[PDB]
């Protein structure tokens, strides 16, 4: 059985959003108007707080007010909505994804029959068959793609995809692993009530997106593959103390969801035990040593972090990038980090393509609450 | 890192049903007296003629008549009902596949502080954090196992199961996977309609269960671990011609399944070529020569493939007395098939776990149409 030599790293990465936008200096106003609820005028007071707070500025959104219009329902606090919402997110999420995907095949540059293997992960929707096997098809991959469908998995997913294609390439000698997240806020979206702050939460962070990643061990630099990322060591753990503290399920009403108060200072009170059990192995203990792609789950669990760990405010400049132009895109959200990271490390003449560093951590956290991490390695970029 | 050398081999199974029992012959007047529907009196006499010829004498079935008594929304013909029934399935799945996990772990007899994965698969609900999460926490679990949550493959989940446990346990030195599948048909039980035959052959056919494996390459025979299957090669594959012939949709009124008079027919015309993909890289085209490993997925589908290829009565034994003891009970039923191959060959005198033979192959079918593929070894019975 021919395994391959050597670790499997990132190839190419590629990203896609919905066309329709939402300035977050109009939402307020905008989500106040179209759910019918201009009387509640403290609470959009408050809301516009919690806006003006979030350090997001623009997000992507393939939902419009003409949905809206031809079904008042998704505008209720609480309706039976989920076929509706269905209907919309089976076509919707395989189709954004093929396009993520397509981006990614163009700079790998290879044959798509050379891809062996197909990994899909979405919180927005499920169906049987899934999503991959749209995409699949979509793309015109062979039928024998060996496909891995993971629905439900939540904000940490951009970090399993990883570790899960990390093990396939390194199994299989030839192995070429693409790898796609995607999500549709659609899926979430209803109206207010007077006293419920953590549902406008959500309405206020989520937004739009696709990413794909091709994955391989033993890149053939005569072909065209250049590695931008080893895969190096992955973990994943349950924090203590934190059930129910992030939480989805799937409804008659739709989506609904549990975000707890407590949430950054769970994530930023147990991230150095990850580190040290991640570094410790390779000799590393300065965290300001290494580069960071860290999933931005909101403005606070990054500020916490930064401040336990006295980070350097170098380690966030793309994660705070990311979520300034998009938004809480879910599983998506960590891969354009990644590829925020390395696009900007040529541009500014850095060294590698993790800001010069050589020894980096990706991050993603979501429902458990469940810490994703990888140990990465940069490449260098030669001038 | 440290891979591991030679082949992953499944080291234990366990298996676990709920105690409530469906007698075939008495299914026709149960189902409809609990659904308020005896004035269908045609309807009822084709529906004893589908039972009498499943060939399925008896089902495990964890919803009882004290549930639809307690809410007889779940008898009506459509409804909505998704939020009662995931409130029962989101505690009954993790339950029913831990069951299946201890008595895979007390076979096996290593501390569970050995495991090092937790795959997961179930159709029948969908939940974040999930029923990986929830299965872990009942078996106390390291918490840093690392999960792989595949919720919605259906029925050709316990061959994809297999073909991830495989790459994980050969890359990682050590590794330990446990792997589960679990499914509760309260998920799809609705009343009838006046012409609707499809729904009632899922009625008929499906059936609740469990089952677990632990995964591991380098087995250590002094601890007292013992291989029972190696897993060889794996392949997933989508069936020309097949679009739309299996299908589950996660609805207000449930899981609603479609399934295509075709599909007996295009897995019987199209299994010869897996076959010859599989077995010509071993010099072996004899397919009487090797052991069998199949889903039932319905009589009418066994009966087919055994006409095509003239195989003996022999290769499935096995696949036709569970689906007489249990029905189809979706993933999981694959694994029940193993475990009853490897017990009988023991009762029986033979000199393998594969009845006798050196090679065998693993067959799952479900949406897609998609078929997964092992190729199989056993090991020596010997005194
Ligand atoms: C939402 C956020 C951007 C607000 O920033 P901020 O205004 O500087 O922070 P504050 O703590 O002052 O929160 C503003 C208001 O929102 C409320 N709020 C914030 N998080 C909340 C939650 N999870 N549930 C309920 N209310 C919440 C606060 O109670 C406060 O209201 P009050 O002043 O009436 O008490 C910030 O709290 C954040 O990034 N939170 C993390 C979000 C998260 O968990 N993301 C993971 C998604 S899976
Ligand atoms: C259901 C089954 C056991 C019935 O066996 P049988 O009675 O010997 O087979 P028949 O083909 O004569 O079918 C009996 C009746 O069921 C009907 N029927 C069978 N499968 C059907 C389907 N998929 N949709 C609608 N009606 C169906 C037939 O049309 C026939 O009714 P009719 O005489 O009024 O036309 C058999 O057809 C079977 O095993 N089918 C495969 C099930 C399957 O696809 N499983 C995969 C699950 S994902």
């Amino acid at each position: 059985h021919l395994r391959a030599e050597g670790p499997a790293s990132v190839l190419a990465i590629g990203t896609a959003n919905p066309e329709n936008i939402l300035l977050q200096d109009e939402f307020p106003d905008y989500y106040f108007r179209v759910t019918k609820s201009e009387h509640m005028t403290q609470l959009k007071e408050k809301f516009r707080k919690i806006c003006d707070k979030s350090m997001i500025r623009k997000r992507n959104c393939f939902l419009n007010e003409e949905h809206l219009k031809q079904n008042p329902r998704l505008v209720e606090h609480e309706m039976q909505t989920l076929d509706a919402r269905q209907d919309m997110l089976v076509v919707e999420v395989p189709k954004l994804g093929k396009d993520a995907c397509a981006k990614a095949i163009k700079e790998w540059g290879q044959p798509k029959s050379k891809i062996t293997h197909l990994i899909f992960t979405s919180a927005s929707t499920t169906d049987m068959p899934g999503a991959d096997y749209h995409c699949a098809k979509l793309l015109g991959l062979s039928p024998s793609v060996k496909r891995v469908m993971m629905y439900q998995l939540g904000c940490y997913g951009g970090g399993t995809v990883l570790r899960i294609a990390k093990d396939i390439a390194e199994n299989n000698k030839g192995a070429r692993v693409l790898a796609v997240c995607c999500d549709i806020m659609a899926c979430l979206f209803r109206g207010p009530s007077e006293s419920d702050l953590e549902l406008l939460v959500g309405q206020a962070i989520f937004g739009d997106g696709a990413a794909a990643v091709i994955v391989g061990a033993e890149p053939d630099e005569s072909v065209g593959e250049r590695p931008i990322f080893e895969l190096v060591s992955t973990g994943q753990t349950i924090l203590p103390n934190s059930e129910g503290t992030i939480g989805g399920h799937i409804r008659e009403a739709g989506l609904i969801f549990d975000l707890h108060k407590d949430v950054p200072m769970l994530i930023s009170n147990n991230i150095e035990k990850c580190l040290i059990e991640a570094f410790t192995p390779i000799g590393i203990s300065d965290w300001n040593s290494i580069f960071w792609i860290t999933h931005p789950g909101g403005k606070a669990i990054l500020d916490k972090v930064e401040e336990k760990l006295h980070l350097k405010s170098d380690k966030f400049v793309d994660s705070r990038h990311v979520l300034s132009e998009h938004g809480n895109m879910s599983s998506s959200t960590v891969l354009f980090v990644m590829d925020e990271l390395r696009k900007r490390s040529l541009e500014e003449g850095k060294s590698t393509t993790g800001d010069g560093f050589e020894w980096g951590v990706l991050f993603g956290f979501g429902p458990g609450l469940t810490v994703e991490r990888v140990v990465v390695r940069s490449v260098p970029i030669k001038y």
